């Protein structure tokens, strides 16, 4: 584990991360997909062998020795707010178990269900709070990746508020 476990946020492509493993915002069928998923497919295509897994779960596949944790958040266009919220919290809990099992000192993570699976809604606070709920008990350095300038500022404010 990290000597002083921390949270940080960076606004850039998660495929260029400087962490010991990456979390993919995966689809249930292990397809190349869009957004973060398509960038992860271009960088670590080997990690998509048998990566299909149900909504609310995480499945790790190695690309060489580099772990790619495929986490499947719900698509809020299909789920109700109540059941989608429950599946989103569950996907993050499974990411925390995988990060712990791997023994890594750092992990690059995107905000699950905030892109095309958001159902056209702003889910920054909802997704980030479920990320914190799951990762707070781990000792890995967590680096959150985003692409929007205003989202970078809001995630940074939320991290600093708790310190
Ligand atoms: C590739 C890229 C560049 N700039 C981006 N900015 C945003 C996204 C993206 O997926 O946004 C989803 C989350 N989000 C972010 C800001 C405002 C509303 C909202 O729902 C992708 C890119
Ligand atoms: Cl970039
Ligand atoms: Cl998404
Ligand atoms: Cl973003």
């Amino acid at each position: 584990g990290a000597m002083a476990p921390s949270y940080r946020v960076k606004r850039m492509d998660i495929a260029k991360n400087d962490e010991e493993c990456v979390v993919n915002a995966a689809n249930p069928r292990g397809l190349p997909g869009d957004g973060v998923c398509k960038a992860v497919y271009k960088k670590w295509p080997e990690s998509f062998k048998n990566s299909a897994t149900p909504v609310g779960t995480a499945k790790t596949v190695m690309c060489g020795t580099y772990p790619v944790i495929h986490a499947v958040g719900p698509n809020f266009s299909n789920y109700t707010e109540s059941e989608g919220d429950r599946e989103l919290a569950a996907a993050y809990r499974e990411v925390a178990k995988e990060v712990t099992r791997l023994g890594v000192n750092s992990v690059a993570i995107p905000l699950l269900s905030t892109g095309v699976y958001s159902g056209g809604k702003d889910r920054l606070t909802q997704s980030l709070n479920h990320l914190f709920t799951a990762m707070d008990s781990t000792d890995a350095d967590v680096v959150i990746y985003c692409r929007d300038k205003e989202w970078e500022k809001k995630i940074s404010e939320a991290i600093q508020m708790r310190t």
